[PDB]
This record gives structure tokens, C-alpha cells and sequence, in this order.
């Protein structure tokens, strides 16, 4: 053991999300927590759209309502294992509109974050079935007090969304995704730059497998504030356990103080 | 032959910039044009601060005044060699304030861009000598009509500065630098992500060698809209010649239409 206060042990579950089946998805997650959880794990990370996957045409019926089913499911697991869960995202109906809603729950079973994906793919029938988020991603604390941020899949292409959480003090950016195999290089390259430009840890938690339409990339990855690899996965399903040296954030921010030079009001 | 606007041949001059000596830097540049130019080259790119390098304490006496020396020097080369020159940047005085001023000149001797570096390096103590720019980087046209943008060194760490020129239609981002060897990984990782997130060509033109304080990386590179390597150099002083398939920009923008999803009023 290392004395507490400078590290965080993270498990990334690179799950093969079942197309349009919330009960098979919930069973798989329960089984992954049972097989993999230990007293030393601080945070578990789940991929994007873990309840129904990309079964967009059936979300009008299959999606959750006000995170009812998904929050209760995650709260039960968080409390049972006394662990924080950066609970990917879920297809969620709110006031007769379908959102791609990310959320996190702490070890005390409290909802700590809720965020609807701001950036819809104007190609992936996402404009046909989903509604774009109307709020920025806000920094929030994990159980150790560490400020973090949670963004979803396509959001990775938008450097603007991470700037506000980074300058507010966020130390870890959790990107939750179902990133295609066809754009694997983009996934690693963008996550690495998000880490460097904001001097912070970046965790990319991706899904894997084929859903009858799209082959997902797998290849979940952890990048430190310097842009160096902490740990990674391949295409196949598995868990990734990393121990993050949190001190590297303030160290990187002292060495390359980008936010002392930012010109917020100038950029067009 | 291919229709005008679909192709461009670019030469990148990875020069070892002489510390605080404008006359020797001009002699070296003239020698490189004489030795390297040919009738097929459309654009020549120089590194950042090519007149005095980083001799900050002597800029009050050594810097140019209102681009007088630098513009006349470059106008002569652009007109003699019938080529566009993305003239890196120079230490430049305006009303007793010293700027790091990038400029470009077309083959007809016209000044086509003037940009004062917006992001000064506090660790290099640039704020004690230089004045930060008051304007954004504006897209400008090269002789073939292609919209491009010119950014300086430390600007690379600020993703915001490239967003407006890219959404305005810029196809090439020219980053002109004196990037240190100690941050080589950051140079490659950031240039690659700027290309991907904006679906455009990125040309990183860097200096090389040792100025008596810092070892510069060299490693100039060209990245296509898909994030793939077009061409690159190593540490050594050399010229990089690349052929750009400009049609790749609009093709990439059609395939990954990020600016149809951008939420300009939302971001904090
Ligand atoms: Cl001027
Ligand atoms: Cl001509
Ligand atoms: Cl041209
Ligand atoms: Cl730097």
C-alpha cells in the first residue's frame, strides 16, 4: 500500500454492450462487478449507452425515464461494493425527448453528475431519434474530493467542451464511448491531445464487439497529464486497472501553466 | 495536371536560426532559396522568430520596426522566386512594444497576413520583453485562392485559436515554431489532433539546433485531414517537400461534419 491522498485505483470495464437489451446489459454489468471488484478499487467506469446500445429506432419504448431504472441499478452496485461509478451513459427519456445521458454515482449511493451528450452525429440517425444536450459538462467531485469531468463519445472531437472543466480544476476527464473500429486512430490521437492541452489525466472507456450494424473499437486507454500511456486494452472484452498518480496534474500545471495565458474573450 | 485548387507543392525550411543575428539569418534564408527552389514549388514556410531567434533582452535594439526590414526581405524573395512565402514570424516593434509577428507574402509581393502571437510563454519570461497579440488568427488566401491560417509555436497548446479559421473554411494550418526538443512528444501529438478535430491539413514548421540555451526539436511534419502522416523530418537541418491533395479537406468534412454539430453559444 501507498499512504492515501495522492492516488486513485480505477477499473475500466470494456464491455461488449448487447444491442437493445437492458436486462442482458444489467446482468453482464452485475457479473463484471461480482468477478472483478476488490476493497482497493476506488472507481469503476462503464461505456456509452450501456442499457440499449445503438438501437435508436426502438428507444421511444426501450429507453429509461428520468434515469429511473439506470440510477436505481447503479446506486445498488455503488452502495453494495462501496465504490464510485462513472456510469457511462444511457438512452433516457425526459419530457418526451430521448437523450444520451451520462451519470455518475458515489459510494454513498448519491447521484453526483448528470449530463446529456451535447454533440449528436448529424450522420448516425442521431438527429432522427435523439435530442442534443442543452448544458455544458460541469466538474464534480469523486469520493476522495478529486474534481473530474465526464464526456460522451463524439464530444471527444470538440476541444471546447473540456476547457471549462479543466480551467476550473478538473484532474481527470472520463470519455465514455461506443467508438467505431473505423476511427480507432482518431480515438487514441484525440484522447492524447485532450490530456496534453489541459495538463490532466484522460480515460477513454470504450465498448467492443459488433451490434449487427457497427463494429466497435475496444482499445480503452488511460493517458497521463504529460500525454504518456498509463495503460491500455486491445479490441477484445476485458477490464483495465490503473493506479493514477494524481500529483502529476498540479505538477504538469506548474510546469506548463497554459491557463495563465488563455485569452477566453478573444477567441472567435 | 489537376484542376487548380486540388493540389499544392510545399517546401518546409527546417532552419537552424542564428541567435540574435538578423543579417546572418537573412543570408542563410537566401542561400536556402537559391539551393532548394524549383518551378513546381507553390509555397515556402519558415520557422518562428527567424530574424533574432530568442535573444529577448536585445530585441529593443535588434527587432524589426513595423515589419520594414522583414517584409522588404521576403517581398524580394517571393517576387524573385515567384513563390508564396508563409514567412514564419519575426521580433517586431510597433510604438515601443515588441511583438512576435507572423506574416505571409504572395508571389506578387503583396502582404497577405500579419498576426501577433496571442499566447506568450510565462516560463520563458516572454512577458518581461514581449507584448501579446490583440487579434485572432484570420484565414487568408494563397495565390491559388486556398484559405489557410498561420499560428505561432505556443499557440499549438490552445485549441480555441484554430476553431474559427477552420469553421470559416481554412484548409491548411501553418504552425511556425522554435519548439524545444524536451517537448517533442507534445509537438507531434498536438499537431495530429489539430488536423483531426478540424478535418484539415496541419503543417508544423520547426527550427533546429542549439541557440546557446535551448535545444530545438526540428521534427517538422505534415498531417492530412484524416490525421495521417504526409511527410516528416528528423532533428537535422533540412528541407521537407510535400504534395498536398487539397480535395481531402472537403472529403473529410463531408465524412465527419463536426461543424454541423458545434454549439458555439453553449461552451463556457
Ligand atoms: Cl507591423
Ligand atoms: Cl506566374
Ligand atoms: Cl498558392
Ligand atoms: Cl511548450
Amino acid at each position: 500500500l501507498v499512504p492515501r491522498g495522492s492516488h486513485m485505483k480505477v477499473q475500466i470495464y470494456q464491455l461488449p454492450i448487447v444491442f437493445g437489451d437492458s436486462s442482458k446489459n444489467e446482468t453482464q454489468i452485475t457479473q463484471w462487478f461480482e468477478k472483478n471488484m476488490n476493497a482497493e478499487v476506488d472507481v469503476v467506469v462503464l461505456p456509452e449507452m450501456w442499457n440499449n446500445g445503438y438501437d435508436l429506432e426502438h428507444l421511444n419504448e426501450k429507453a429509461d425515464n428520468n434515469l429511473g431504472q439506470s440510477f436505481s441499478f447503479i446506486k445498488h452496485l455503488a452502495e453494495k461494493y462501496k465504490v464510485d461509478i462513472v456510469a457511462g451513459s444511457v438512452s433516457n427519456i425526459r419530457n418526451n425527448q430521448i437523450f444520451n445521458t451520462a451519470f455518475s454515482v458515489n459510494k454513498s449511493g448519491q447521484l453526483i453528475n448528470e449530463y446529456d451528450k451535447v454533440h449528436l452525429v448529424p450522420m448516425l440517425r442521431e438527429h432522427e431519434f435523439l435530442t442534443a444536450g442543452e448544458y455544458v459538462a460541469e466538474p464534480f467531485q469523486l469520493s476522495d474530493g478529486t474534481y473530474v469531468t465526464q464526456l460522451i463519445c463524439y464530444d471527444l472531437r470538440f476541444p471546447e467542451l473540456l476547457r471549462y472543466p479543466a480551467r476550473s480544476g478538473a484532474k481527470i476527464a472520463f470519455y465514455v464511448a461506443q467508438w467505431p473500429m473505423s476511427r480507432l486512430q482518431h480515438w487514441h490521437s484525440l484522447l492524447k491531445a485532450r490530456a496534453i492541452e489541459n495538463n490532466m489525466f484522460v480515460i477513454g472507456t470504450n465498448s467492443t464487439g459488433f451490434d449487427g450494424n457497427t463494429e466497435y473499437a475496444g482499445h480503452s486507454i488511460v493517458i497521463n497529464p504529460n500525454g504518456d500511456l498509463v495503460g491500455e486494452l486491445n479490441e477484445s472484452a476485458d477490464i483495465l486497472t490503473v493506479d493514477l498518480n494524481l500529483n502529476e496534474v498540479e505538477q504538469q500545471r506548474e510546469n506548463i501553466p497554459v491557463f495563465k495565458s488563455i485569452k477566453l474573450d478573444l477567441y472567435k
